[PDB]
């Protein structure tokens, strides 16, 4: 029984072996011995010279196509030499080269995830696929280097399997609102073969911040003989929360309303007018409590002191 | 100069005092000199008897519309001798009884307040206002007992100021909702009077939680002639936050394409039905990553397992 091997992926006429070398055979004899291959399934991959006695390669020969994940790859074909009818037995092992890098079904990951999803949190990954075999298959995955996210992985009998993007560290949109990551999957050939899939976190909002005021406090003098409707004052507060988390209204806190009734507060604007007229007697100042609210249910104050000329 | 004193609010004809007695005069001489009130001001209050010298109340007398808030509260007026032609000064002190309960001017206050508003957050309350004085006004704030809120109040000069509702115990929208509490307002009388205001806290949600699987693991058996769009198994995950915080969909996780392909799985009902042929052969068993997510960005995971009999 005669094997031989090559591999995959050569160019056509490529050399395999030489059939009269393992035979013990010269020029007239092998002639005269009658020698062709047999045709059968992939036989035509090969050509046997009759004169000469050499085997080479006839056409593409891809052990990917031939053979996918199964180990190894044999082609086997008989030799016929007509002078004694005898068939001879040939194989030729087919040699994976690493020309196939893992891939991935897909090119980007997009993910969301709030900002106050707890660490511990686990993400599977999309599985790396490699067309090679042995060492020239996945033997790793790696996860860009990053501050929130690491990757796991389970060490399996072939290679490794289950990749998971773990939370590390606590999420903040309002520091970052997206993510970038890349998640590499490569290969034990030389030099290493890299798959790349591009990984995409949106950070969703939670309104975890109050308003802020600009000022604790906001003193205002104003004329004894100021008009109704005068704007006195404008406050402001911001919020850096999205959407309606962070936009913020403006409202007088209800505890002397015998005070705050002389007054109008705009609830987009907080622009502060007088409703009533004041008076430079019976009271010197006015304190007034005032409140931002966000549009969820967080809130900061203020105080207001209205003093009168 | 005669002084005498007399609770507000006594009956019509109440005993004042005996101006007989305070110029110890019997009754041939009160008359001779003939004395009667000048009548301005409050002195209407008050009925004189020119012939046994009594004076005695002649209508409501209300200290509070008399002096309000001022200390003490005296009616002054002159008593005419016509004899003499002399002046007579006289004072009566109104003596404040506790007739007054201290009052908020609102009847129910509503707050909306986040669950996770941080700890140590100040609200300020309605004032209580009592319109009687001294000991009889306001001396005390008392918040009913919550293991959520206390109240803190400042020791002014005259009586506490300030109030105000400190949030002690987080928030929880998933235990409780709503928070009921009762603030009363008391003076220093005998028997103290109490003042009453309602407090209505709502608890607004955050998506403080992931939705969650009735099972970690899901599996089905499924005859190897299957057909297509058969109903295998329908899953279900539950999420305890309010409306869209809590609504979930159902999706596969990106992991190995070539098995999950083979599948539909509903994005609302969640139920899963093969989608394309399977292989007792090529795939025995079929492993699927789910994944329940809310409308906020807070997911959990189950394994589907799919076995071809
Ligand atoms: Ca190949
Ligand atoms: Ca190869
Ligand atoms: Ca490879
Ligand atoms: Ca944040
Ligand atoms: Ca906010
Ligand atoms: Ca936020
Ligand atoms: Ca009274
Ligand atoms: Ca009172
Ligand atoms: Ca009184
Ligand atoms: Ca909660
Ligand atoms: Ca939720
Ligand atoms: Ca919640």
């Amino acid at each position: 029984n005669i094997r031989y091997s090559v591999p995959e992926e050569t160019d056509k006429g490529s050399f395999v072996g030489s059939i009269a070398k393992d035979l013990g055979l010269e020029t007239r004899e092998l002639m005269e011995r009658g020698i062709r291959i047999v045709s059968r399934g992939r036989s035509q991959l090969f050509s046997l010279n009759p004169r000469s006695g050499s085997l080479v390669t006839a056409g593409r020969i891809d052990r990917e196509e031939l053979c996918a994940q199964s180990t190894p790859c044999v082609v086997s074909f008989n030799i016929l030499m007509e002078d004694e009818m005898k068939l001879l037995p040939i194989e030729v092992e087919i040699i994976d080269i690493n020309d196939n890098t893992p891939q991935f079904q897909l090119e980007e990951l997009e993910l969301k995830m709030s900002e106050i999803t707890t660490p511990g949190t686990r993400i599977p990954l999309p599985l790396g696929q490699d067309l090679d075999v042995g060492i020239n298959s996945l033997q790793s995955y790696q996860l860009s280097a990053n501050p929130h996210f690491s990757l796991d992985v389970q060490q399996g009998p072939e290679g490794p399997q289950q990749p998971e993007m773990v939370l590390q560290r606590p999420l903040d949109r309002e520091k970052d609102a997206v993510h970038y990551l890349v998640l590499t999957a490569s290969d034990g050939g030389s030099p290493i073969h890299s798959g790349t899939l591009q990984i995409h976190v949106q950070v969703v909002d939670v309104n975890d911040n109050p308003p802020a005021f600009t000022k604790a406090e906001y003193h205002v003098s104003v004329p004894e003989n100021v008009p109704l409707g005068t704007r006195l004052l404008k406050v402001n507060a911001t919020d850096p929360d999205e959407g309606a988390n962070g936009r913020v209204t403006y409202s007088f806190h209800k505890v002397d309303h015998s005070v705050v009734r002389k007054f109008q507060l705009d609830a987009y604007t907080g622009e502060l007018s007088n409703k009533e007229p004041l008076d430079f007697e019976e009271y010197k100042v006015y304190p007034m409590e005032i409140q931002a609210q966000d549009g969820a249910g967080l809130m900061a104050r203020a105080k207001v002191l209205v003093t009168v000329l």
